[PDB]
């Protein structure tokens, strides 16, 4: 991995050390980039949700994942399902239960630094992951990449600046998240967010994550080119807020 400090070394080092698993994958590979470009297509607002029981920048909840996952079944392009231990709260089997359960695409949401891992999120039934270019080096990135397309999937790659945006390019990324949160502060920049995004080929499937709430400015991502917007907090707390977004409001 490259050079860090804090938060991130102490998750990385644990990734690291993460134990492989043996569950056997029992759903096919279904596309995330793919619906999201289909999504486009029909103009259907495309919204991914994450299940998470934490993040360092929330509070814990303690839903029911599978019941979540099925409301989301109705409205999402996808979900992002964070299994990472110590700072989200993360389970493999929480994403192996409701892979079983629903027949939408899913996102491993992780701290990814070894193979094992995206064996991890095949034989778990993730359809894709994320890989983080903030914690990876180049050669890190393009193996995995690598690696995970050997699967059939396609990783989004997270940027969330000039220099690991060029990178993500330069590596051959397709699909790529582009956060508005700052790794060491947790602070956020949407004017850095849209900075980002003009600087990508239409080609790419693009995603922004943090930062949206309202269908306006969805709307104004679109027209700007974003293809999906990952949202994760405030539909964990108040998973019928996703109706407002996607369909509008009679409020």
């Amino acid at each position: 991995p490259r050079y860090l400090k804090g938060w991130l070394e102490d998750v990385v080092q644990l990734s690291l050390r993460r134990p492989s698993v043996r569950a056997s994958r029992q759903r096919p590979i279904i596309s995330l980039n793919e619906r999201i470009l289909e999504f486009n297509k029909r103009n259907i607002t495309a919204i991914i949700a994450e299940y998470k029981r934490k993040d360092p920048s929330g509070l814990d909840v303690e839903r029911d994942p599978i019941e979540y996952a099925k409301f989301m079944e109705r409205y999402a392009v996808g979900l992002f399902i964070s299994t990472e231990e110590k700072y989200f709260n993360g389970s493999y089997e929480t994403l192996r239960k409701i892979a079983s359960s629903v027949s939408i695409p899913i996102l491993m949401y992780d701290f990814i630094v070894k193979e094992s891992q995206i064996d991890d999120a095949y034989n778990l039934g993730a359809d894709t992951v994320a890989l983080i270019v903030k914690i990876l080096t180049e050669r890190e990135l393009e193996s995995l990449l690598e690696y995970a397309r050997s699967y059939g999937m396609e990783p989004l790659i997270i940027i969330n600046d000039e220099n690991d945006l060029d990178i993500a390019l330069r590596i051959g990324a397709r699909f790529i998240g582009i956060a508005a949160r700052d790794w060491e502060t947790g602070e956020i920049n949407k004017e850095n967010q849209r900075k980002l995004i003009s600087m990508i080929p239409s080609n790419v499937v693009k995603v922004a994550k943090e930062g949206i709430s309202e269908r306006n400015e969805i709307e104004e991502l679109r027209k700007l080119g974003v293809n999906a917007f990952l949202i994760g907090s405030s539909l964990m707390r108040n998973p019928e807020k996703i109706k407002e977004l996607i369909e509008g409001s009679l409020e």
